[PDB]
């Protein structure tokens, strides 16, 4: 694994806590993006990582005049356009629920009123992989309708190994 190799080299060279904390955050971000890619492959949807809300709206509603709607500058991992409803996608890889509750509050407060003014049915969807158990949790009723089964095959072992290696240096 080329990414694994880069991380191992960073872990070998690291000597301070600030850099060590940066490596760990980079491992988690790589694991998050790994899950996002595998999730999009399993659902047969286009993979994106980070898209702006105004770009989503311009994608699904090409003739929109954005200025009329006070569209905040806000990023999400991905979206699904069904032809009649917009699903905002956030991927998570976590054993807890807290980051889901923070993100859900943020997107429901920032995205849903704009889309309501536009008149486009929208749902905030958070798909979370537990990295310890490999269980998938979904927030988002219409997402669970469209995707009752998620044939993801996930292996987080490489990320656990790198984090353990970094932690074994303390
Ligand atoms: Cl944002
Ligand atoms: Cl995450
Ligand atoms: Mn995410």
């Amino acid at each position: 694994d080329p990414m694994y190799e880069q991380f191992l080299q960073r872990i070998q060279a690291v000597r301070t806590a600030t850099v060590a904390k940066d490596i760990s955050a980079d491992i988690l971000e790589a694991r998050h993006d790994y899950f996002g890619r595998e999730l999009c492959r399993a659902l047969d949807i286009e993979y994106r990582n980070n898209v702006l809300l105004d770009e989503i709206i311009l994608d699904v509603y090409p003739g929109v005049n954005l200025m009329e709607y006070n569209v905040p500058h806000v990023t999400a991992d991905n979206y699904i356009w069904t032809g009649d409803m917009l699903l905002i996608l956030d991927y998570k890889v976590s054993v807890g629920h807290d980051s889901t509750e923070v993100t859900y509050k943020k997107y429901t407060t920032l995205i849903l009123p704009v889309m309501q003014e536009i008149g486009i049915n929208t749902e905030i969807c958070i798909i979370r992989a537990n990295p310890v158990t490999n269980q998938i949790s979904i927030v988002g009723e219409q997402f669970k309708r469209l995707f009752p089964t998620i044939p993801v095959e996930l292996n987080f072992a490489r990320f656990f190994e790198l984090r353990k290696m970094l932690l074994d240096k303390f």
